[PDB]
């Protein structure tokens, strides 16, 4: 069976206890994780030892927090202490798990299913060709051995506008801000980065970057996460917004692919 599950945010016990609602099992079974798997809960460390232990069992994306995350071991950007990543930071094998998040995807595609999975979602702006070529070029500076000064680059919020003639650091910040950041676009697709608030509650112009038609999500499902305020409700068909807010007291959603069953776990916050 295929399981997909919304932000874990370090709540390593909800995690578990969901997984363990479906039964889930390596081997006869996948999980899709929409990124976000640290700061703000109190098991961050936990979450991602077992992440990594999955291996090929778990299909990962990479979210803004979880690069943040990355900037804070670089020495890049500074320890935030609501983000309880202290006992991750410290930990003796703190370098094998970081090193290994930073080699993880921005972007998991599966043709069988006509799944697409990325933290924020897919921009309007991009067909399926572009999205492919962007997480690449951010998957291989994430990777590199030079990929703090990938992430002292990524900070920034232009351009916001995407063109095949972006150039260096524009075109990087825009890659990141699309796969990790997005909620609200313009009607013209181009993003907005400071609304985070609920779609109704969202001044005009804004809306929801998928109500604005785009060739990936007319040929393609996506599953993302991120976007708590949307508490998982709202979207089209073929969108789904897993991210429900457990590490802010919501709940942790794992839909199971197959039969489109979802499974809820609530927070113990
Ligand atoms: O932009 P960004 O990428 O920079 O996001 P972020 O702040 O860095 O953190 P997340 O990426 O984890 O997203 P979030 O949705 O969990 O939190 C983003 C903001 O929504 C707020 N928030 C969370 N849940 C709800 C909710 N149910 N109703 C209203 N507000 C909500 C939360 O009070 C936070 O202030
Ligand atoms: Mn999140
Ligand atoms: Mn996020």
């Amino acid at each position: 069976a295929t399981y997909l599950i919304g932000d874990v945010h370090g709540c390593y016990d909800e995690l578990i206890a969901l997984l363990h609602k479906v039964e889930f099992t390596p081997g006869k079974d996948t999980l899709w994780l929409t990124g976000d798997l640290v700061a703000r809960g109190p098991g961050s460390l936990d979450v991602l030892r077992y992440v990594k232990s999955l291996g090929d069992s778990v299909r990962l994306v990479l979210g803004n927090h979880d690069l943040h995350l990355l900037a804070v071991f670089a020495g890049i950007s500074r320890n935030k202490p609501k983000d309880r990543l202290t006992p991750l930071l410290e930990a003796p094998d703190a370098d094998e798990l970081l090193n290994w998040l930073r080699r993880q995807p921005l972007l998991q595609i599966d043709e069988e299913k006509k799944l697409v999975m990325a933290h924020a979602g897919i921009t309007p702006q991009w067909d399926l060709q572009t999205a492919k070529e962007c997480a690449r070029d951010v998957e291989a500076v994430l990777s590199s051995d030079s990929y703090p000064f990938f992430l002292d680059a990524m900070y920034g919020d232009m351009p916001n506008n995407w063109s095949p003639e972006l150039r260096g650091l524009g075109r990087l910040r825009f890659i990141t801000n699309a796969f990790t950041r997005m909620r609200f676009c313009f009607p013209n697709g181009q993003l907005d980065m400071y609304s985070k608030e609920s779609p109704e509650e969202a001044p005009a112009p804004l809306k929801p970057w998928f109500a604005i038609p785009g060739p990936v999500a007319e040929e393609y499902s996506i599953a993302f996460g991120h976007w708590a305020s949307l508490e998982g409700k709202g979207t089209p068909e073929g969108i789904y917004a897993l991210d429900t807010g457990c590490c802010w007291g919501g709940t942790l959603t794992c839909l199971r692919w197959e039969d489109k069953q979802y499974f809820v776990q609530p927070s113990n916050r």
